[PDB]
C-alpha cells in the first residue's frame, strides 16, 4: 500500500494472544481488556526500552467495543472498561511517543461477536482518524461472500485514505480466502500495509511449526510480493509467555526476522523474564527484521530434520537460519557449504560470518569453497549474518 | 515381582532420551555412549545431591554392546567405548553408593540393531549378575510373535532369579502388546518390577500430553495393578533438556509423582539449569512419588481444557494436580469443591492444603463444604497436598 507507511515491518504490541477477550474486570481487573491495561503497557513500552528497540505501535485487538453503536451509528468503546474513551487513550499513547492501533471487522460482527463495520466503512474510518488512531487491524469474520470480503477490504482502504490521516492498514484478507481461493497478492498489496496469511498463533511450539511449514510450503506464492509498504504477517510474537522453551523462543525470533514479518509482541510487559526481554530487544536480530532492502527470506532447503532459511539484506549481506526439528537427543551438528548460501554470491570470493543466536559470536572469514559447521539444539535455531568481502 | 525390590518407584538416570545411540567418539567424545559418560554422571549423581534426593540407579540403555558375542556366547561391552568393561564400571558405580542398570532385548536384536538375548537368556542373566548389574531394562524389539515375547520376558525373569543377585527387572512387554493384545498385568507384575506401557517419550510437550492422555484414557485398566514391587512406567523425565517450557516441566514432574512412576531422568547432569535441578530434587514432590503406600493416582475430572488428577497417600493425605490444557491466553481460574477431592474423605471434616508446585505455599484449612480456587498457567500444573484433620 503506497501510503508511505510500513517501509519496514511494523513493530508493536498487540493484546490478543496473551489477554484475549477477557471482559471480567470484577474478578480480574489487572488482566481484563480495559483502558488501564493499555495505559500500563504504554508506560512500560517507554520505561523498559521497548520503544527504543523499535516497538512503537500499541494495538488494541478485539473486544474493546460496546455491544451496540451509538445513536449516530458510531462504534463505541465499552463504557465500563474504557470509560474515558479511545480519544483520551490515543492522546495518552501519543504523549509517550507511541502510536495507537485498533481493531475492526469487514463483516457484520467481529470474530468475538461485537459490531462489524459492514455498512459503516466511511463512518468507522472517520471515527478512527478523528480519534487519532494510527493503525487498523481489519478482520474478516462474519462476511457472507469472498466478493463482499474483498470489496469491503478495498472500500475500507480507500475510506482510511480519504481521512487524510496516516493509518497503517493490516488486512486479514488472504487468511479468509486461502481455504476457498488463491489470493491475488498484487491486489492485496495495492490496498494493505500487511496481511495475515494463516491461522491464529497460540502459545505453543506446534503452532509455530505449522506457521513455518505453511509459509515454506507456500513460499513461491508469497515471498516475492513482500517489500517496503506491504508485508506478509505470520502473526504475533508469543515470546515471554508460557508454552515455549527457550530454544523455541529463539526459533520464533530468528525466523520472524528472516521472514520480514511485522513484530507484534503479545505478552505481559509487566511480567516478562529478563531473558525473554533480551531476545525481543536484540538489536542485531531486529536489524535483520528491519533491513531497509525489505526482501523477505525463504527456506533454502530441508532434510534430515534440519531446515536452512536465508534472507538477502542490503549491502550484499545475508541472514541465515538453521533450525533443528528433531525433538529428541541433544545438540545436533549441521554442516553446510557456504557456496550454497546466497545463490552462490554471499561468500564469493569470501564472507565474514557472525552468529547472532542463540549467542552472539564472531566466526571469522569463510572462502567460497569453505564449509560451516554448527551445533543446533532440538527445536532451536542458529542465526548467522554473512558479510561479503568485496 | 516378589523380589523385595522397587518397594517404591525406582529412581535414577537413563541415558537414552538425551544421548541416544551416539557411537561417534571421534567427533563427539563428550556425548558418545562410553564408559566415560557414565563415570562422569555417577560422580555428579553424588556431588550434585541427586543420590541424596533418591536417584540411585545409573542406567545404561541401548548401544553399549559390541556388534558380536564372544566365543563363549556372551554379550561384550564395545571394546573402544567401554575398554575397561562393564565389571569395572559396575565396581566404580558401586564405590559411589550407586547401582548400575543395563539394557538388553528379548528378541534377536536390540532396537538400535545390536545383539539381542533370544537364545541366550540364561547366559545373559548369568553375565549381568557376574558383572554386578543391579537393574535390567529388557526391551521387546525384533520379536517375531507376542507368544515368544511373553515367554522371553518370563524366561529372563526366572533366569535373573536363579542368579541369586537382586536385580530390578524393567519390562517393555506390555508396550509391544498394545494395541494388538490386552496385557494381563497380574501376569506381568508376577515377573516384572515395572513395565513400559506406551510409546517412547521425546523432548516435547506433545509427547508429554500424549503419555498423559494415553494413561488417563487407559487408567481403569492399569492404575489398580500398580503398587510396591510393580509399577507402570510412562517413560523418562525429560526435564532440564530443550523442548519444554518451565510450566511443561512442572507438569511432567507433578504428574509423574501422581502416577507413581519410576523417575528415570534423561538429561545432561554436567549441564543442567539450577531451576531444573531444584524441580527434579524437590523433596516434597519426590515424597509424593515415593509414598510407601504405592497407590497410583488417576484422572478425577476433565472439562473446559482443565484436568484434575489425584493420588491417595499414606497418613490419610492426598496429592491433587490441576492441569491447564488451554495453550492460549494467560493464567486461568479454576474452582473445585473440596468434597469432590479424595473420594469425599480427604477434607471431611476438614483438610489443610499446601501448594507444592509451581511454588510451595500453605493455603490453610478447608472445611468439607468449602471450595478451592486456583490460577493455573497455560500448559502448567498446580500440585497440592491435602492433609486431613483427624490425625
Ligand atoms: C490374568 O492372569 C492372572 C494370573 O495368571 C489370572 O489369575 C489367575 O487365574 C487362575 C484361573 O485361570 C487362578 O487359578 C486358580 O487358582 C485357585 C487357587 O485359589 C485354584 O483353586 C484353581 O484351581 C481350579 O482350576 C484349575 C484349572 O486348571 C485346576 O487346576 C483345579 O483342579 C481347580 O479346578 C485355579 O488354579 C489363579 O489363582 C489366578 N491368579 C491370581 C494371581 O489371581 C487372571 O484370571 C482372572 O482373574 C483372577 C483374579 C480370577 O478372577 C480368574 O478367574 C480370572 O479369570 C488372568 N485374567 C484374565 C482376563 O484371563
Ligand atoms: C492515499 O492514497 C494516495 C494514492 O496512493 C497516496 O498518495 C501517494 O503517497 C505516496 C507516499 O507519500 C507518494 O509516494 C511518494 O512520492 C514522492 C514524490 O515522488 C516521493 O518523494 C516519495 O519518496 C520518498 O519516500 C518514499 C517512501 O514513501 C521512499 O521510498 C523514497 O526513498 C523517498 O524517501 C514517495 O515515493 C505517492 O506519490 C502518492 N501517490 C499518488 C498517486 O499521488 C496518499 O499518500 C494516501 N494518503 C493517505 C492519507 O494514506
Ligand atoms: C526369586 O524368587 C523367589 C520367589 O518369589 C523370591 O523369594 C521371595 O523373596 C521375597 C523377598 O525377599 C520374600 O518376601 C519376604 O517374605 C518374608 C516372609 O516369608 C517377609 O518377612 C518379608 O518382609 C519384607 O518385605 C515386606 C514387604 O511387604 C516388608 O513389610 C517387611 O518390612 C520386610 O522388609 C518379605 O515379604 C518372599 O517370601 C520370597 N518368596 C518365596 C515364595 O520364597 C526371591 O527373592 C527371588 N530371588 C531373587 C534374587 O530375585
Ligand atoms: C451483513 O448482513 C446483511 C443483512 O443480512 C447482508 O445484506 C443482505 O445480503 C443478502 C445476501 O448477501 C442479500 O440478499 C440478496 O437479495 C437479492 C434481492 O434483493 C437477491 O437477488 C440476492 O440473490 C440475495 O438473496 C440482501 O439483500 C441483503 N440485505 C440487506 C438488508 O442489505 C450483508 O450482505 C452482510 N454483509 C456481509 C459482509 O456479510
Ligand atoms: C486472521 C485473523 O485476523 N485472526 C484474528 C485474531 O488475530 C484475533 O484478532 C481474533 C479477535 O477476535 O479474531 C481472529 O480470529
Ligand atoms: C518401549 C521401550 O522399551 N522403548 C525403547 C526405548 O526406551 C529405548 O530403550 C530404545 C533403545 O534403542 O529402544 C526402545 O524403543
Ligand atoms: C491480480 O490483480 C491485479 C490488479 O487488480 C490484476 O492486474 C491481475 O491481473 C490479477 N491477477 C490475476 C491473474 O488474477
Ligand atoms: C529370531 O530369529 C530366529 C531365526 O530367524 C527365529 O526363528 C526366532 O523365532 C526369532 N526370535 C524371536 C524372539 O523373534
Amino acid at each position: 500500500l503506497d501510503n508511505g507507511l510500513a517501509r519496514t515491518p511494523t513493530m508493536g504490541w498487540l493484546h490478543w494472544e496473551r489477554f484475549m477477550c477477557n471482559l471480567d474486570c470484577q474478578e480480574e481487573p489487572d488482566s481484563c481488556i480495559s483502558e488501564k491495561l493499555f495505559m500500563e503497557m504504554a508506560e512500560l513500552m517507554v520505561s523498559e526500552g521497548w520503544k527504543d528497540a523499535g516497538y512503537e505501535y500499541l494495538c488494541i485487538d478485539d473486544c474493546w467495543m460496546a455491544p451496540q453503536r451509538d445513536s449516530e451509528g458510531r462504534l463505541q468503546a465499552d463504557p465500563q472498561r474504557f470509560p474515558h474513551g479511545i480519544r483520551q487513550l490515543a492522546n495518552y499513547v501519543h504523549s509517550k511517543g507511541l502510536k495507537l492501533g485498533i481493531y475492526a471487522d469487514v463483516g457484520n460482527k467481529t470474530c468475538a461477536g461485537f459490531p462489524g463495520s459492514f455498512g459503516y466503512y466511511d463512518i468507522d474510518a472517520q471515527t478512527f482518524a478523528d480519534w487519532g488512531v494510527d493503525l487498523l487491524k481489519f478482520d474478516g469474520c462474519y462476511c457472507d461472500s469472498l466478493e463482499n470480503l474483498a470489496d469491503g477490504y478495498k472500500h475500507m482502504s480507500l475510506a482510511l485514505n480519504r481521512t487524510g490521516r496516516s493509518i497503517v492498514y493490516s488486512c486479514s484478507w488472504p487468511a479468509y480466502m486461502w481455504p476457498f481461493q488463491k489470493p491475488n497478492y498484487t491486489e492485496i498489496r495495492q490496498y494493505c500495509n500487511h496481511w495475515r496469511n494463516f491461522a491464529d498463533i497460540d502459545d505453543s511450539w506446534k503452532s509455530i511449526k505449522s506457521i513455518l511449514d505453511w509459509t515454506s510450503f507456500n513460499q513461491e506464492r508469497i515471498v516475492d510480493v513482500a517489500g517496503p509498504g506491504g508485508w506478509n504477517d505470520p502473526d504475533m510474537l508469543v515470546i515471554g509467555n508460557f508454552g515455549l522453551s527457550w530454544n523455541q523462543q529463539v526459533t520464533q525470533m530468528a525466523l520472524w526476522a528472516i521472514m520480514a514479518a511485522p513484530l507484534f509482541m503479545s505478552n505481559d510487559l509487566r511480567h516478562i523474564s529478563p531473558q525473554a526481554k533480551a531476545l525481543l530487544q536484540d538489536k542485531d536480530v531486529i536489524a535483520i527484521n528491519q533491513d531497509p532492502l525489505g526482501k523477505q527470506g525463504y527456506q533454502l532447503r530441508q532434510g534430515d530434520n534440519f531446515e536452512v532459511w536465508e534472507r538477502p539484506l542490503s549491502g550484499l549481506a545475508w541472514a541465515v537460519a538453521m533450525i533443528n526439528r528433531q525433538e529428541i537427543g541433544g545438540p545436533r551438528s549441521y554442516t553446510i557449504a557456504v557456496a550454497s548460501l546466497g545463490k552462490g554470491v554471499a561468500c564469493n570470493p569470501a564472507c565474514f560470518i557472525t552468529q547472532l543466536l542463540p549467542v552472539k559470536r564472531k566466526l571469522g572469514f569463510y572462502e567460497w569453497t569453505s564449509r560451516l559447521r554448527s551445533h543446533i539444539n532440538p527445536t532451536g535455531t542458529v542465526l548467522l549474518q554473512l558479510e561479503n568481502t568485496m
